[PDB]
């Protein structure tokens, strides 16, 4: 949990427009930068959070903002540009809103604003939101190449913002089909050369709970031999979707309601035979954004998750009015919000029909249940690995290249406050320990995990984090190393202009 | 959590037959019994396990047996009777098992077996299982004073063996009631020292979920202002229970089934103004026992229960042949028992219907939500205060003349080891710290607490155990002395002769 109140409102600054850079910025570094790590951390978020007058009204509308730290012989630049998307570049044209955002109606075709995460396909990489729209961009220059359409090549209306990279470099993803949820396979770069999302196809189909109605989907789950699928209560209802918008005048977010009667549904299918399993795992209601990781354990998937306890959309707090409120409004305002919790949930693949009654989760070290109805539901009880009243660990992040879809120990992630990142921690799953690193007046981002390359150990590297840090006695902004062991500080990075918040991304080695 | 294994077997000496003593043994003490320490522990627990050549079945059959340990001058004596009941006498009589117990037929009328607890009423003390016979006895001289039938009183069908005791004397139950659960008030001894259970009283009524099948109900939670019943899965089915018994040949067990739909249903009603209140408070499925405490704390319920996750009936585990079993096949047989956990749930009292879809839980320090759905039911979700793997915080106890029915901090109970005591346990509830007693070859008992009479804080003072040591290198058992505030050790005093499992009892100041 966080320690610390933020009645001086530098928060605020998370959520303030800035300027791209046309070059890079040297970075003042205190401590010592490892002289190991050699590479680019690349994140993504809003930069532009109105056009002129015309403001953007969610966390989720700003117009994308592409950011690069490099790091080389332990000295750093900082340097970022705004992604050439049409909605950015019509925008500047046409000097106002002309794309609608996901909280944002633009008044008199899909947004492509690219905010959210980078990923690679191929030896490309792709800034992304949640829509049919991916950008290409030029991972050293940060300019924008080329916008690709997902329909052109696979029949999804979207994919999230969290697709899978397996080590060979086979990126799965998943995306609503307008009814299923369909899972889209992108193969590595082959021999030909040719570009691999020409080679994409669907492998699997998840079923929908209801026929009209599919679940918001944010990322998912895959182990070597499995792939898990949350269906949760927060659904896109497709009568307000595909009517008339600028008619009534909707955005995305008018579209979202809850099933109040479902809980939520969750889903495995079999990755290597390319097969849907009919086990109806059921449990009670939550929001699920990010998986932490899954892997399997004799017969049993462990799914870890960082949840929201009820069925309201956790995005309804999520307007940029709220979040620009004062400290003691904000926490009014996310009192009646749902509570986050980290939960780890198992989900057994033997199914005895004479354990009818029972729990079937034998695992010895385990309190996580699963318990077969008559009907053959199995209804899921949770193993708690984290709670803290409105103290949110999220975006979660873990040493992804060797541990993956694999046994694990450790997780990192982002402490929220009340919605406000105010912390970085770390999670040990095994045995529930935490550690914190936090200063006042300091707002962090999602923590990247970078491992040492004579690493024994899963936690043998350190954390990168983008820190902004406002009010005088200190710049800015700076980037923040830790390491991975105990949190503790191994180097800052400060740079002289404010950075905005930031969702996700990646470090690319070099 | 529990740190030792048992494949000695020692805990088989739990549920072994013993003698009953003709008066008082010396306790041999180490270390020093505490000089402010006066009064008596009364226990009760099974005692026999076998009417000659025909046995008991059922962790819940053997005959009662009132131990009690007395102390003085940091002296200690030790001393056991078998309580007079029908069932006992009968069977002495008889030479065979002539009433029915729990889980145990008996071949050619209510048991009075109390085997399960101890309590006062006035300037009595009555030991009890959960039948409408509770049995008057001598704290001093163990001695059987007189059988009581409840019905003569009220109308109930039983009671539990868990009555809550305000301070003037005044004491509540709970009861089903063949369909409804009644609380049964009896009143503090007055001024005309005529008996308080002629002066009793059904004083509120909770509904039953299901017309002919009403839950099992263990205990219930009580505070100033308000009364807690918590309905579960575990349903008494009437028409195996008034069916002709001794036809085909049932006991209490075989009329127990689990309604696999319901979850659980939480209640409250105004102690105060003697009504029930209609909100539909619901969540998913779990046994329950034993409650912790129960407190108000600004418009909302803390309810701390020791749950267990799942609908299966717990008890199905607790048959002496599987207790009795070796080391390895006692965890097997436990693999997929219901998990236990301990669990605080969250009560609103003002439901606005404004907040439907939201979670009315706007208390600052807890995880615990509440959520209003369109139907009116409010589905709860949990706090865990404590979970480990078939590690059960169970048996609870708490400074209760001082925080019972009050906001707390500190709860003690037995540590169970796939339902094993192997040790004893205090947790902070606040801060989710835990501190462990524990000596290999060693099954504790509840443990109690006692306060320093002049303490001001709420751990002030001492936990009292009766711990079965087996196996050579020990006298065959003992008391434990912990101190409160971190179980560390005070004393103990050892005694020459076994003594078997016990439930439940009481400190008897002097
Ligand atoms: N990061 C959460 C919001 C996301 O960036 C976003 C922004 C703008 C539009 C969106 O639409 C999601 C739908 C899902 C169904 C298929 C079409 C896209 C989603
Ligand atoms: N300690 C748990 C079991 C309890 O000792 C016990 C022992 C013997 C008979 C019982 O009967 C419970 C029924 C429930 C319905 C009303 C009558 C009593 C219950
Ligand atoms: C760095 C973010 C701070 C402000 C917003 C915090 C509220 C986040 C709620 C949980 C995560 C929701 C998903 C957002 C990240 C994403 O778009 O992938
Ligand atoms: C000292 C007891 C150890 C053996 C029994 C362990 C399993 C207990 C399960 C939860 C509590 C059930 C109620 C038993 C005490 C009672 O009758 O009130
Ligand atoms: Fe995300
Ligand atoms: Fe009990």
């Amino acid at each position: 949990s966080s320690q610390v109140e933020h009645p001086a409102g530098g928060y605020k600054k998370l959520f303030e427009t800035v300027e791209e850079l046309s070059s890079p910025l040297t970075a003042h570094v205190t401590g010592r930068i490892p002289l190991w790590l050699t590479g680019s951390l690349l994140r993504c978020g809003p930069g532009l959070f109105e056009v002129g007058s015309e403001p953007f009204y969610h966390l989720f509308d700003g117009q994308a903002l592409l950011h690069k730290f490099d790091f080389k012989e332990g000295h750093v630049t900082y340097h970022r540009r705004f992604i050439r998307t049409d909605a950015y570049v019509r925008a500047m044209t046409e000097k106002r809103i002309v794309i609608t955002e996901f909280g944002t109606c633009a008044f008199p075709e899909v947004t492509d604003n690219a905010l959210v995460n980078i990923y690679p396909v191929g030896e490309d990489y792709y800034a992304c939101t949640e829509t049919n729209f991916i950008t290409k961009v030029n991972p050293e220059t940060l300019e924008t190449i080329k916008q690709v359409d997902l329909c052109n090549y696979v029949s999804v209306n979207g994919a999230t913002a969290h697709p899978h990279i397996e080590n060979d470099g086979t990126v799965y993803n998943i995306g609503n089909c307008f009814i299923a949820y369909n899972i889209v396979k992108i193969p590595p770069l082959q021999a030909d050369k040719e570009d691999p999302i020409s080679k994409s196809e669907i492998v699997v189909q998840f079923p929908c709970s209801d026929r009209f109605k599919p679940s918001y989907v944010h990322s998912f789950g895959l182990t070597p031999n499995y792939i898990v699928f949350v269906e949760t209560p927060v659904k896109i209802n497709l009568f307000k979707f595909l009517s008339s918008w600028s008619l009534w005048g909707a955005n995305y977010m008018d579209c979202f309601e809850s099933n109040e009667t479902m809980g939520v549904w969750l889903h495995i299918a079999d990755k290597k035979r390319k097969k849907y399993i009919n086990n109806k795992y059921r449990t009670s209601p939550f929001n699920l954004f990010h998986h932490i990781n899954t892997y399997e354990d004799h017969e049993f998937l462990i799914v870890d998750l960082c949840c929201w306890k009820g069925f309201e959309f956790v995005y309804n707090y999520l307007y940029l009015a709220n979040l620009r409120e004062n400290w003691e409004e904000v926490k009014k305002n996310a009192r009646k919000a749902p509570q986050p919790e980290v939960r780890r949930y198992v989900l057994p693949l033997n199914i005895d029909k004479a354990d009818t009654g029972k729990n079937l989760v034998t695992l010895p070290n385990t309190t996580a249940t699963a318990i077969l109805c008559s009907d053959e539901t199995i209804w899921l009880e949770p193993e708690v690995l984290f709670s803290g009243p409105r103290q949110a660990f999220e975006f979660p992040q873990i040493n992804y290249q060797k541990y993956g879809g694999k046994p694990y120990t450790y997780a990192y992630g982002l402490g929220l406050n009340h919605f406000v990142p105010d912390r970085l921690c770390k999670l040990n799953v095994k045995t529930k320990e935490t550690w914190v690193w936090q200063e006042p007046d300091s707002y962090p981002s999602e923590p990247i995990f970078v491992s040492h390359p004579d690493a024994l150990e899963e936690d043998d590297g350190v954390v990168l984090s983008v820190v902004v840090s406002p009010g005088a006695g200190q710049k800015p902004a700076y980037l923040l190393i830790l390491n991975a062991k105990d949190l503790s500080e191994v180097a800052r990075a400060e740079v002289e202009i404010n950075i905005p918040v930031t969702f996700h991304g990646l470090f690319k080695k070099s």
